[PDB]
Formats: C-alpha cells, structure tokens, sequence
C-alpha cells in the first residue's frame, strides 16, 4: 500500500523486463503500466530507474528541432547483464 512498497514491486518487475536485453524508457512504461492497476508516469519511471542501482543507463539520444521540439530517449540495462556482455565495462 505505502509508496516505496509500490516502488520496490515497480523495481522488481522492471528488472524482470530488462533480464533479455536493454530496453527504452518508452518500452519500460508501457510493461509496467499493462501489469500494474494503476502505474506510474515516465517523470517518475525516470527517477525510479535513476535511483536503482541495478538498472544502469547505457544509451540516450536526445533529439530538438523548431518542428521536432525536443524529448529524450534513454536506454537501460541490468547492471549484471552489462557485467556478462560489456566485461571491459566500469562505472
Ligand atoms: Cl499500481
């Protein structure tokens, strides 16, 4: 029911999702928000998945133009399965 009992089931689920392969936040959200009742937003998703830290970013691309606007895409992964593919890694 509390708010960190939310999160640490939102944790759980999301390093479920990411045992194959790294995924976007986009992709992320949507597995989260279509097995849980209510979900989460992609403000909070981003703070959730900064603040883990077994689920390490690997990727962004950030994209702005006068018609594009601006957003960003973020890619992430376990940190151990960045351990098992990317071995010459550290941070
Ligand atoms: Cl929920």
């Amino acid at each position: 029911e509390t708010e960190s009992m939310k999160t640490v089931r939102i944790r759980e689920k999301i390093k479920k999702f990411l045992g194959d392969r790294p995924r976007n936040t986009a992709e992320i959200l949507e597995h989260i928000n279509s097995t849980m009742r209510h979900g989460t937003t992609s403000q909070q998703l981003g703070n959730v998945l900064s603040k883990d830290k077994d689920i390490v970013k690997v990727g962004y691309i950030k994209r702005s133009g006068i018609l594009s606007g601006g957003y960003d895409i973020c890619e992430w992964a376990t940190r151990n399965w960045v351990a098992e593919h990317c071995p010459e890694w550290t941070e």
